[PDB]
């Protein structure tokens, strides 16, 4: 299985960056705009610049390029290319909206079962195409969301992510800062990852975006997790949740990984859920909430522009 995807490199008179959205270890990430020269088309792009310029640091940002770019799924983030500057610079599809897991926490007051369920049925379909792909998040969680618009999210943060071959079933990572909280309980014990670790992080997640963005196992250190998970405890039922949907994140939390569900599975139990959304997340003032949506906005002069229709 040849991947014949296609790396484009972009010039640096390409794109101008607008503002600065966040820094840290990762680097600065901007938000911009791409303008590919004489097509009369603009694109808000992410712009992740990491300056140093240590050689790791480096090879680690084109190996989540490598993985970006091998990826095309209405789910899944978009890869635009990336541009070989002093800086290495990595262009993405820009996520006006941010972060899944701020999302729910600054706007828990509007957030009804409908967007909820859809945001499941959305991830679950991300991670199966993963699945389809042969490749393991080993990260999914809901900071690693972002979202386009309420009505849309996409799975993030490739930097773990780690592709298998035809007949391979395992990834076997080494020394590795991980997060516990996220991670099924053989991928704690013996660092095995398989897209059932991602099931049972999946669950976590839906466990985020059900108690509105609360961290899992808040008091507990990273250290007794483990075995408090082989105790058979988990984390507890949020208030809004049915037992039909704690149901599922329970079997997404499954010592026998074969015993979890697969992701074409939750696919298809969050879709019947989300068509009667209240029938099983009870939520008070659900019934009238209202998310945002695109008011053609922004600073200056957008009339010629887009994103997930520049192929
Ligand atoms: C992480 C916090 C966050 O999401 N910031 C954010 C991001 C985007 N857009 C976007 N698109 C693609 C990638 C990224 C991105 C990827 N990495 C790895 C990052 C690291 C830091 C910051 C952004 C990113 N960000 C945005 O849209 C204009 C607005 C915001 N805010 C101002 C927040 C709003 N505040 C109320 C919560």
């Amino acid at each position: 299985a040849p991947n014949q995807a296609l790396l484009r490199i972009l010039k640096e008179t390409e794109f101008k960056k607008i503002k600065v959205l966040g820094s840290g270890a990762f680097g600065t990430v901007y938000k911009g705009l791409w303008i590919p020269e004489g097509e009369k088309v603009k694109i808000p792009v992410a712009i992740k610049e990491l300056r140093a310029t240590s050689p790791k640091a480096n090879k680690e940002i084109l190996d989540e390029a490598y993985v970006m770019a091998s990826v095309d799924n209405p789910h899944v983030c978009r890869l635009l290319g990336i541009c070989l500057t002093s800086t290495v610079q990595l262009i993405t599809q820009l996520m006006p909206f941010g972060c899944l897991l701020d999302y729910v926490r600054e706007h828990k007051d509007n957030i009804g079962s409908q967007y909820l369920l859809n945001w499941c049925v959305q991830i679950a379909k991300g991670m199966n195409y993963l699945e389809d792909r042969r490749l393991v998040h080993r990260d999914l969680a809901a900071r690693n969301v972002l979202v386009k618009t309420p009505q849309h999210v996409k799975i993030t943060d490739f930097g773990l992510a780690k592709l298998l071959g035809a007949e391979e079933k395992e990834y076997h990572a080494e020394g590795g800062k991980v997060p516990i909280k996220w991670m099924a309980l053989e991928s704690i014990l013996h660092r095995i990852y398989t897209h059932q670790s991602d099931v049972w992080s999946y669950g976590v997640t839906v466990w985020e975006l059900m108690t509105f963005g609360s961290k899992p196992y808040d008091g507990i250190p990273a250290s007794e997790i483990s075995s408090i998970l082989e105790k058979g405890e988990r984390l507890p039922q949020p208030p809004i949740c049915t037992i039909d949907v704690y149901m599922i994140m329970v079997k997404c939390w499954m010592i026998d990984a074969d015993s979890r569900p697969k992701f074409r599975e939750l696919i298809i139990e969050f879709s019947k859920m989300a068509r009667d959304p209240q029938r099983y997340l009870v939520i008070q003032g659900d019934e009238r909430m209202h998310l945002p949506s695109p008011t053609d906005s922004n600073f200056y002069r957008a009339l010629m522009d887009e994103e997930d229709m520049d192929d």
